[PDB]
């Protein structure tokens, strides 16, 4: 029943006239159908159609008969009396008829009454739309329910807007209904005035009916003339004010453009600047619904705002991602801390800042995340994971990080998405770029800042360098892993690390360097040295390496080299040794004059066998001889007894020393890809031996006898 | 105010001009039968039945009464008046109301009635409805009320495609009703245009009363001639409006083929590809709406792509189970590993695949589910059970399920229903088809296929096999267990089994083997042999079963054998024999020989007495003796020390020896239902006993002291 909302005060003032003109209408209709009676006596004495005017006083007799009489009255009234004098009520009625037909066809015509109720529904959603209420009071907590109700009534707005927007029907029609009621009554202001001056009183009928009554000319007169003459004035005045109520409209429509609408007042009010304006019938509508009350207008403005839109989307996301479906959401990272990881969520919950347990925090795909002051209430957090995320933050949340922020990861893929204030945690330990820092003709320029840190301890930029940067050679003069990965792109060093003293790591995974650098030799301090896939060739540079005492991790595997040199047994240091994937046809036996080996591997190798030197490093733990063609293993590499684990991948093995039985520190053993079909039922005697350690085909697990296997199984619970 | 959607313009228009023919008619009938008078005056010159019109001027006397006048008046109004003068508002109104019942018969026929409120309420439901918005912003999650009408809602308009889409009854009255006006308006026109010049003011009467008053011809007036004349022009010009108007629906109904609708604009637009075109009866009302607002033919359009569907019970399923109430469900399996069971479901919820530690995901009784992709999420999952399920499979998570697939359990009512992307699991290591592979007649081309299974190890076929297929045979070359449950039907071999000599176990329950097969003597790898339920009357194929070096499990349970053969010395390696429900009532002495004995049972047997020579079997764990005429216990059961489950039920046994605490490895013991009078007070001397591990009636558990109760009691706190 909310239709009055769509009339404005000159509809309901043009409606009350409405109403006015049809209660004259039927007065004067009744009245004319009930006594419309003319009297009519005949002139005798007649000149130029009309009469001439020319004892005691008689009367004149006309010897008429009374229905002579009524015959002249009739004739008379059908011929001789204007058609205004007679039609006038029912010209009323027509006209009036026409006036509302005109007021109310856009409400009738379907095609613009389906676009009007449509307006109304969504207007009167928005009306009493809690949400408003509480967006117009913002200058605790909100139902679970009443967030979705308000996103689908924001989706119901647009797709209103999208829909009715590209119309312009309602604004075309009402201007056509207001400029027919403006051209009716002007004619017929025109046509009444003219005419409301042949409502005499008396007048003066030449009828031509001599055979019947005797009589050329009558003289008669109308009882009823005044009364319709008092009507038609009251009429005239009724019309000449809708007359002015149309032509106030038609100028009220025709001045401001109601195309389009402004949305200045609440932009100047709410501080939502970012409401744009409304197109063609649309505005339309919303300036009907101003003339009617600006309060509703308001109140649904805030549904064509895209900052409500986005603090509803806050909302919904706060109420839908509660505190205890992330705290259930929390996992352990490879350093085994409290892990929240978000990807691809349109923000941060509120409630994620309420996990002080949280230590690392993983953003992914976040759209314009600003991380809000309420993180210093985390105390926990010591990293941050920055996946393709712009992050603007405030002065308190940024001194936070400039405190208690440890380890800083960033992905992009434009120097410009990073974020300006990386350079201010002044307490940050690790830096892991993972994007592309060669810019415009700039030697880095983008991380120029990266002298500001001095906290710095590990730096993982992988941005495919082809000059080290600088900035990153000063630095590292306090840095101690130092990991880079260019993928496969080429980078030159050109005496670049001999500033740095204290370095431990140097990855240098994917750098292209096709050699092994000329400055690695200066850097005594180092202890893991890696360069994997760096295209090299030769090794021989080992005879300077002898100057690394501290060295114990020397990894090259992923590489190309021919043979192993024979400088490898001048560095007794070796603890762990890397050179998988590589093709070496043999291994020289200096190599193993290495005593504190640990976690050798070569692996995926055209190794033929292992010298028998192998057998003095009892200090061996794990080794990985995968996709190696071993026929056979020394017997004194057995002989030792600190083991761990013998990775043994796809080798030609026919059988299996009988003396690795008296093996008990080892803990697992790969036996993948080996033609073997013999194994020692002396295995199963070990102090540790599981089904996870020991893992072999079935069928060849069926060569050791159900007594020692039903045994082992009935301790491979806990 | 409800079925204005489907009233168009044309409608509507039709409907005010018969409000205002209505109008018409009545003024018209108030009118006349107020006052429709003739005022006749007679003719004294006469010429062809019509008066010729032929000192001052004087009165024409006639010398009539005024009664004459009034009779005069009468008999030329009855009989010279025409006909349409007096009864043109009736025929007006009878014409009005005539197009009104046309208007309004199909709103007031009950057969098309029925469907057009109907029609309306549900276009108004997927109007408003929460789900449509979101349906077209997609172009999740929801109340469970309003995902519950909006699947009611999905039903109601399917069954409305069903119920009206055959119909064709709506656009045929509504043709039919468009017919009736157009003729009606055809005739009216033709017969009003002739006889609306018959209404005159003047009217000549020569109506032959002349004994009455003494004149032939009479000249009258209608004074209401020309207010009637007006009326009848107004009328022509309503019925020219009506009749245009009628026209343009007539050919709107002719222009393009209303039986048919396109739908293609919103199927394209929203990307729904699969939006049926709509037929008859239906398409008709979908035009209707068109002419009145396309909107809401594309919020109904939404629910018919039957996409959305898929959509609608994705989201619901997302909704009723979420995560936290999804592991709640999972449960662990005979085999000590997580398993999801799924019952009556409307589908696959999309939360059972961020389910990473699930490894058995079992489908019972979904109606027709497509596992998604995302089932490669899945890690840990390795057993998939299809209970009554047809699974439908896509090309990534089909080539998924080739990778990291273990196990396959399908239970089907028809062939048709089992997958036909089986086969394509190449690594599948154990399969169970328990549905019915007799098919019609057919050499069990059902499952031809199995032999592409080149890791196939266990196979479970509960088909009703009337014979062992040449299939399994030939797949049978690397398989480890073999389980035929035929339930009942006869099973023959007839030399199909010593091709398999690689089996672990042969269970063949419920075979109706009647026998012990005599192809089971070439299955030397053979472990555990399970003949549950074949009627098995002489079981003296023993004498052969020597031969099978790792036979350890022979279960004979079951099965109806006299006695047990002499033959069993030959058997040795015997870890488990099971010998329940038979009739035998001697054990023989002979039956002991095979020390090795573990888990021996004969229970629900017609056994008499427990042989003497018990204690020669030493490692015995587990004897259940349970429903057995045992009169007593032999002292030389206890010379066993290391048994740990011992059953005594439903036995006659009057007493139980005292050294029953010579026994410390054993945990559980039952004698409930047995004769007992007392119990041995040396029965507290167990090491590990629980209350649990006694199963024996109140009345006789308390006789022993209450030292040994208190003490068992003691042992139950944890």
């Amino acid at each position: 029943p909310a239709y009055r909302i769509l009339k404005p005060w000159w509809d309901v003032f043009t409606d009350y006239i409405s109403i006015v003109m049809l209660m004259i209408a039927v007065f004067g209709g009744t009245l004319q159908v009930t006594q419309d009676k003319m009297i009519c006596l005949p002139c005798k004495w007649v000149t130029k159609d009309s009469c001439n005017d020319s004892t005691g006083p008689t009367g004149i007799k006309y010897d008429l008969d009374r229905h002579q009489y009524n015959y002249v009255d009739a004739v008379c009234y059908e011929n001789r009396l204007h058609w205004f004098a007679k039609y006038f009520p029912y010209l009323v009625l027509l006209h009036t008829l026409i006036f509302l037909a005109c007021s109310n066809f856009w409400f009738k015509f379907p095609r613009t009454s389906s676009k009007l109720e449509h307006f109304v529904s969504i207007l009167l959603k928005c009306f009493d739309s809690p949400w408003t209420t509480r967006a117009l009071s913002e200058t605790g907590v909100l139902d679970k329910k009443e967030g979705e109700q308000a996103k689908a009534l924001f989706e119901k707005v647009k797709k209103f807007r999208t829909h009715v927007e590209e119309g312009d029907i309602v604004y075309r029609l009402y201007m056509r209904q207001t400029i027919i009621k403006v051209i009716k009554f002007a004619l017929i202001i025109c046509y009444t005035v003219y005419y409301v001056h042949n409502i005499k009183f008396d007048v003066d009928c030449t009828v031509d009916i001599e055979s019947l009554t005797g009589y050329r000319t009558y003289r008669c007169a109308h009882p009823l003339a005044t009364l319709f003459k008092i009507l038609a004035s009251f009429y005239i005045s009724l019309v000449i004010f809708y007359g002015l109520i149309c032509m106030y409209t038609l100028w009220w429509m025709l001045r401001r453009s109601l195309k389009k609408y402004s949305f200045e007042s609440i932009r100047e009010e709410s501080s939502y600047s970012d409401i744009p304006d409304v197109k063609n019938d649309f505005a339309f509508m919303l300036h009907l619904i101003d003339q009617y009350d600006p309060l509703y207008s308001k109140r649904f403005a805030v549904f064509l705002s895209e900052v409500s839109e986005n603090k509803l989307r806050q909302l919904n996301l706060n109420n839908e991602w509660t505190l205890d479906k992330l705290r259930q959401r929390l996992t352990k990272n490879a350093q085994d801390k409290l892990e929240l990881h978000l990807f691809m969520l349109s923000g941060i919950p509120d409630t994620v800042f309420d996990l002080v347990e949280l230590e690392v925090l993983k953003l992914e795909l976040i759209p314009d995340v600003t991380i809000p002051p309420s993180i210093a209430q985390l105390t926990g957090l010591k990293e941050l994971w920055l996946y393709h995320t712009a992050a603007k933050i405030e002065a308190p949340a940024l001194a936070f990080l400039r405190e208690n922020l440890r380890a800083l990861h960033i992905k992009f893929t434009d120097i410009k998405e990073i974020p300006l204030w990386i350079y201010s945690l002044k307490t940050l330990e690790e830096l892991h770029l993972t994007g592309n820092l060669s810019a415009e003709n700039n030697r880095y320029i983008v991380i120029d800042g990266l002298r500001e840190l001095k906290r710095l301890k590990v730096l993982r930029l992988k941005s495919n360098l082809s000059k080290l940067p600088q900035v990153v050679t000063d630095v590292g003069v306090h840095l101690q892993k130092l990991s880079i990965n260019n993928e496969g792109t080429k980078l030159i060093v050109l005496n670049s690390l001999k500033k740095m003293v204290n370095l431990t790591e140097l990855e240098l995974i994917r750098c292209d360097l096709e050699r092994i650098p000329h400055s690695i030799f200066s850097l005594h301090n180092l202890q893991e040295i890696d360069l994997k896939d760096n295209n090299l060739k030769t090794i021989e540079e080992i005879i300077s390496f002898q100057h690394l005492h501290r060295l114990t991790c020397l990894k090259l595997w992923y590489n190309h080299i021919a043979y192993i040199p024979i400088q490898i047994g001048n560095l007794t240091n070796l603890e762990r040794l890397y050179l998988n994937r590589n093709k070496i046809e043999k291994i020289p036996t200096q190599l193993f004059y290495c005593r504190k080996l640990r976690y050798l591997d070569l692996s995926h190798n055209n190794l033929t066998f292992l010298p028998a030197d192998i057998g003095l490093l009892q200090n061996l733990q794990n080794l990985a001889v995968t996709a190696n063609r071993i026929e056979a293993l020394p017997p004194e590499l057995f002989q030792c007894r600190k083991l761990r684990a013998l990775h043994l991948g796809n080798n030609v093995l026919q059988s299996l020393p009988s003396r690795v039985g008296e093996l008990t520190n080892l803990t697992q053993i790969e036996l993948r890809g080996n033609r073997l079909e013999c194994l020692p039922v002396e295995l199963g005697e070990c102090p540790l031996l599981k089904r996870s350690g020991l893992v072999v085909e079935e069928d060849l697990f069926s060569t050791l006898p159900p007594e020692v296997k039903e045994r082992l199984w009935r301790a491979d619970k806990e």
